[PDB]
């Protein structure tokens, strides 16, 4: 049970991660228009 | 103690999935104020 | 190992709320250029 909560945990990093990458890939692009 | 950790778990999850959908209109709001 | 587990998920707790406030201010940036 707690080796599950580990991975719950783990896999909530990895989606949280891939959101901030997101968002970054989005600020980078609204940079390049305002800046074009 | 574990339920409450499960509690905050499950709000963090939650909160992690309406953070996406609120990522994915700023990426269309985005394209739409570059194709104008 | 259980006051590690709840440092884990404090972390994230953290991580995703300044991650709303980053989201929340590239809206409000969006908002302001599409009706500017
Ligand atoms: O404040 C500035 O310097 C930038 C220049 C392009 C749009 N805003
Ligand atoms: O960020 C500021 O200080 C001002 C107040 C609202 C619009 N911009
Ligand atoms: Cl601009
Ligand atoms: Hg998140
Ligand atoms: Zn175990
Ligand atoms: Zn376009
Ligand atoms: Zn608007």
């Amino acid at each position: 049970e707690w080796e599950a909560l580990e991975k719950k945990l783990a896999a909530l990093e990895s989606k949280c991660q891939a959101x901030e990458k997101k968002l970054q890939a989005l600020e980078k692009k609204l940079e390049a228009l305002e800046h074009g």
